[PDB]
């Protein structure tokens, strides 16, 4: 699903980001963040894979991303 991770993992990371964006913008971005743990196993799998040593680290836009950045403000939206 898609709704995995909720603004509740990231209004602690919001702090953390200095970019706090609550459950109304982040509604769209329950979406991105999803994929933001997805991201987790992202890294953790890559030296996982005797590759190279990098981690995962939930980045910024995974809790806003295309998602949210042309929901937020991408696509001009009428008032209809």
């Amino acid at each position: 699903m898609m709704s995995l991770v909720s603004d509740e993992e990231w209004v602690e990371y919001k702090s953390k980001f200095d970019k706090n964006y609550e459950a109304e913008e982040d509604l769209m971005r329950r979406r991105i963040y999803a994929e933001s743990k997805a991201r987790i196993e992202e890294h953790n799998r890559k030296f996982e894979k005797g590759e190279v040593t990098w981690k995962m680290g939930i980045n910024h836009l995974a809790d806003l991303t295309p998602e949210e950045f042309a929901q937020r403000s991408g696509k001009k939206v009428p008032p209809n």
